[PDB]
């Protein structure tokens, strides 16, 4: 029976057996007033406090969200769907601590991705028990609001100010500051890590004055706020809020009246209308996401990045070799997870329409030109691979690299990785390669479980990643020092060294995607 | 009818059609008195001179040599066997010039490998017509004596002083100095290139005072004189000469008498006994090779290299990804070109005996230890791959890298490549990978011939190699400047950048085989 006294009252955890040892799991601790009724669309409000013992022995409700129904029965898509009841009552967090209770352990705080429209902390591939067991760190993860319920913005209006889910994340960091010592944690040694939209969140906490003292350092897996899906302009955000009102029958003259009406809608009516607030979407559409609110974010984030206005600390940043491929089967013509998807030039052309719907003809021809100068054989997979690379380079890899250059130009140490191992168990087909999201199970140490059908080479690779992430969190330096590992150099503009993560041999390389990123970073923005 | 006046008289060439253009080929020009009778075992003597027109319209006799009979009927071994009559009358050379006759063309001089026991300039994969056609350089190649006829040594005795075949090569360089302008060549812009023993020859011309003014720069493909097969000690050389005498019935008291007797033997009796002058050989045995003769080589070559005593000029050096694999099927137990050669630990152990016959038990256990710490899966091909790597790293790759560090420490520009493309047509099986010798057909531009069943990607790769070798010869800098190619950095000790040559993407990498070469270079020599 393990009971911890928190600031707001007692909580009871549960003991788990993990690799011949024990971890204590406190699952579903609340960290804010449930955001219901008059609190829908508002900043999270602080927790009242309880007497008696709160039982943190099961995962809580996931936040309301639309679900992926493109591949019913298929584990490759379905593993990302929520595995707890959906509810507006979802502001809870999880804590995994080593047993015996540690004395002053580093804390790793996970922020899930999902486009800021989806996601939940309770997914199997984010289970923190393995990290707590093996590295003796404490792992924390939180649910935060997503979609319109988390990001609806009528900027400047506190009834719906925008960025509510980012404030949810913030309030959970504050909970760790006030409470984690009771669990044997060091509030002075907190590292945020997150993937995709979770990585873009981590990058925005580096920018938010109110987050600066709530953590020590940051890890960004395939995401950063300068990615083109990551931040909505004030103009598109007001437009979206108003389109949502049109569709739900809540157009009014007074803006506060609009929100009042929106608070009477059932969550379903709101979720059903989210896809249509926009005239054309792509598979990467973020209809309701971070905005410049004058509160969480004081100015356009590209300006803060460029002018050095962010927390000074070390970062670890990385991407997967085939980021863009998972998205091609959610609308590009000629793609299928169930065949080899050899597409024509005409199909490639139509795919650019799917992925770059607002872009001029010239803009799209410039993409085709940069990506279809073949080298040179008449390989049939040319157009299929080019489309995946287009989508991965624009959306993930070039923004990650550019975030990393700009951040390290102000004097701090940065480490960059390129993940290139395809899981032996991936249910998606082979042409999709080393997909977006499929490093996460390596970072959380799932292949450390022998029962679990990963190869030996994969266990060893995961074990080494876990040690490098942990050494980064504790010490600021992602080395694996005992096993003659390749030493991981800092990423500097100029040399731009990065480390490859793979099962065969780990390499130091330079200037990842140099020709492609010159295209996306210096030319495409002008288009 | 194309007739050139040389210093020793007129020669007639023949015209070839090559890619819609013409090349003039002068094949089989003599460059020394045939080394027969009282000239066997002596330095080549200068050519008398002829009247009338010498017809250089066919390849000449190849030098006497033993032939590879391990795989009769198999193109993978047989393509390296001589394709002209063998004869002691073999000191001839070939010249390919562009048509029309160039005005002051750079000259590339090819020196073949074969262990200093075999080889010939007339092989199909050394045909210089493609280079002359496409890069407008002049290509020269020579036959030089091999085996005891080329390298028998009773050091200090001019009847058999040693290094005769290296002096054959030298006398051919002198011929190019005196004669190449008549063919439209620039004697001031000569580059030597060679592979394996040919590459070790090129490295020894960098060291020989008498070669310094006979060429401008050097290209070393998988070979350098510090390789452990490349130079015989005085002690083993005298011992070998005397063992040869025992076996042929030529033991005498006076050494000059020994040689006189040796000159009465039929070449066959000499060739038949060469394999046995040594108590145990390996597949890389060089029974009769370069020695320190006080003439060509004034001191131990490792001393000259270390103390900076060599020609100051740029070099281009490289190796193939699987150098050692071709040798495993000439005696390692459990190997076959006709199956996958999965070998046990015990077979690996016996293989070390085949390849390191004079080495202590400790020496061999130290190899097993360095190479069998698996990473980590229980992959069945572990021992098979380890043996190939042992043999390639010791014999080729680490010596090439160490030659390259030491040479560039004295101020000259060096370029290093790692060739990693396996020919689509290789007749050897797949486990042998990117074999020793199979870059040569890329350097000579054979895949430029469309008729010839190479892929498109291979044509393009060869075209780019040919341009980089030609730019190196003409300009000292192996860049391909027109097609946005990866810029090839100079190799410096400290960074040790090298360039990978492959069909997919060309990369700049650092510190090739760093852990393995530390083993072979700093520890193994002590053993
Ligand atoms: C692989 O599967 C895809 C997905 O269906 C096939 O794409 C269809 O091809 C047809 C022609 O029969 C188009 O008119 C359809 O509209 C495509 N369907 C969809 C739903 O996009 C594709 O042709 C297949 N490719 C293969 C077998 O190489
Ligand atoms: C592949 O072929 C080799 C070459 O023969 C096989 O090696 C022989 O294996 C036997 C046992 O039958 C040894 O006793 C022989 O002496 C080996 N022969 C020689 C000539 O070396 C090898 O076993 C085969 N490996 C396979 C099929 O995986
Ligand atoms: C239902 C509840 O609120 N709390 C329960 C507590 O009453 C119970 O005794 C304990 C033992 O498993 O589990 C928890
Ligand atoms: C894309 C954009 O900026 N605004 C869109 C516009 O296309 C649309 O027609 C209007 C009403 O839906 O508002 C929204
Ligand atoms: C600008 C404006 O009209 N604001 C009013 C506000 O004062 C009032 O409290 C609200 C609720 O009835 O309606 C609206
Ligand atoms: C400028 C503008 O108002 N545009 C939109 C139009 O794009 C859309 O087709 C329609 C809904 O069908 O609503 C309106
Ligand atoms: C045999 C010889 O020594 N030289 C010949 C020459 O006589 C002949 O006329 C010429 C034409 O092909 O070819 C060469
Ligand atoms: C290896 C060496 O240095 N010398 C060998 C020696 O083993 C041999 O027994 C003797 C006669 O063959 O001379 C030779
Ligand atoms: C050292 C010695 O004995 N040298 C002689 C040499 O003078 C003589 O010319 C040769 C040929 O008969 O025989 C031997
Ligand atoms: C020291 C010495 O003279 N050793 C060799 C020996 O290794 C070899 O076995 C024999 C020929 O069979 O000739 C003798
Ligand atoms: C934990 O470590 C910090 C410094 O990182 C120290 O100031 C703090 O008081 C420690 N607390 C313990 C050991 O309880
Ligand atoms: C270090 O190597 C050993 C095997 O030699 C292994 O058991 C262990 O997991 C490795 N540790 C890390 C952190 O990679
Ligand atoms: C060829 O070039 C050299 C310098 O590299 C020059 O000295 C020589 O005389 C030239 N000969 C010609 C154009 O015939
Ligand atoms: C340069 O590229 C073109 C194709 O765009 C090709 O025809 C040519 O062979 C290339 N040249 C070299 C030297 O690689
Ligand atoms: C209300 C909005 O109007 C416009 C359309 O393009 C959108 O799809 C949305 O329906
Ligand atoms: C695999 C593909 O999936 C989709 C369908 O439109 C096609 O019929 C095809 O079977
Ligand atoms: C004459 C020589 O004597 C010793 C042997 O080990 C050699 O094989 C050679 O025959
Ligand atoms: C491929 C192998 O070659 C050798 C022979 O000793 C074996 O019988 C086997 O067939
Ligand atoms: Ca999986
Ligand atoms: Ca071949
Ligand atoms: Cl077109
Ligand atoms: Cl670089
Ligand atoms: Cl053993
Ligand atoms: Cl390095
Ligand atoms: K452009
Ligand atoms: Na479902
Ligand atoms: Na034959």
């Amino acid at each position: 029976d393990i009971i911890i006294a928190t600031k707001n009252g007692k909580v009871r955890g549960m003991q788990l057996t993990v690799f011949g040892g024990t971890v204590t799991a406190f699952l579903g601790i609340p960290y804010a007033q449930p955001p219901l009724g008059r609190l829908r669309f508002k900043k999270p409000q602080s927790l009242t406090k309880w007497s008696d013992i709160w039982n943190a022995t099961k995962y809580a409700n996931s936040c309301c969200q639309n679900i992926d129904q493109s591949f019913p029965g298929f584990h490759g898509s379905e593993m990302w769907n929520p595995n707890t009841d959906l509810s507006e009552d979802c502001l809870y967090l999880n804590v995994w601590i080593p047993a015996p209770k540690p004395k002053n352990a580093t804390v790793l705080i996970w922020i899930y991705g999902g486009g800021f429209q989806t996601g939940t902390s309770s997914l199997h591939v984010y289970d923190g028990k393995f990290l707590a067991r093996v590295e003796r760190v404490i792992v924390v993860s939180m649910n935060y609001r997503v979609g319109a319920l988390g990001f609806l913005a009528l900027p400047g209006n506190p009834e719906a100010p925008g960025n509510m889910g980012l404030f949810d994340q913030q309030l959970a960091l504050q909970w760790v500051q006030k409470n984690i010592a009771a669990f044997g944690g060091n509030p002075k040694s907190v590292t945020l890590f997150g993937e995709s939209a979770g990585a873009a969140s981590v990058s925005l906490h580096l920018l938010s004055p109110g987050s600066h003292s709530l953590f020590t350092r940051a890890i960004l897996q395939s995401g950063s706020f300068n990615a083109p899906w990551a931040v909505t302009s004030l103009y598109e955000a007001r437009n979206r809020t108003l389109n949502l009102a049109k569709l739900t029958g809540c157009s009014r003259e007074n803006e506060t009246e609009i929100i009042k009406c929106l608070r009477n809608k059932d969550p379903q009516e709101i979720l059903l209308n989210e896809a249509f607030v926009v005239p054309y979407g792509t598979p990467l559409s973020v209809n309701f996401g971070p905005t410049v609110d004058g509160d969480f974010l004081t100015d356009m984030p590209d300006i803060l990045l460029e002018l050095g206005q962010f927390k000074k600390t070390q970062i670890l940043v990385g991407v997967n070799k085939d980021e863009g491929t998972a998205f091609l089967v959610y609308g590009a013509p000629g793609f299928s997870k169930d065949n080899n998807s050899i597409i024509t030039r005409k199909e490639f052309q139509e795919g650019l329409k799917i992925f770059f719907p607002g872009v001029s003809e010239f803009g799209k021809e410039s993409i085709l030109f940069h990506y279809t100068d073949w080298v040179d054989d008449q390989r049939p997979e040319n157009y299929r691979e080019a489309l995946g690379d287009v989508v991965g380079d624009y959306n993930f890899i070039c923004p990650a690299l550019e975030f990393t250059k700009k951040f390290s130009e102000w004097g701090n140490n940065a480490f960059f990785y390129y993940f290139e191992h395809r899981s032996s168990k991936l249910p998606w087909p082979e042409w999709m390669g080393v997909m977006h999201g499929y490093e996460i199970e390596f970072v959380f140490g799932l292949p450390l479980e022998r029962r679990d059908q990963y190869t030996k080479a994969e266990e060893i690779l995961s074990r080494s990643i876990v040690k490098r992430w942990a050494n980064f969190a504790k010490y600021g330096n992602p080395q694996e020092t005992q096993n003659q590992s390749t030493s991981w150099p800092v990423f500097k503009s100029t040399e731009q060294k990065y480390l490859t993560l793979n099962t065969e041999s780990t390499r130091i390389m330079t200037k990842l995607r140099a020709q492609q990123c010159r295209f996306w970073t210096s030319f495409f923005p002008k288009v």
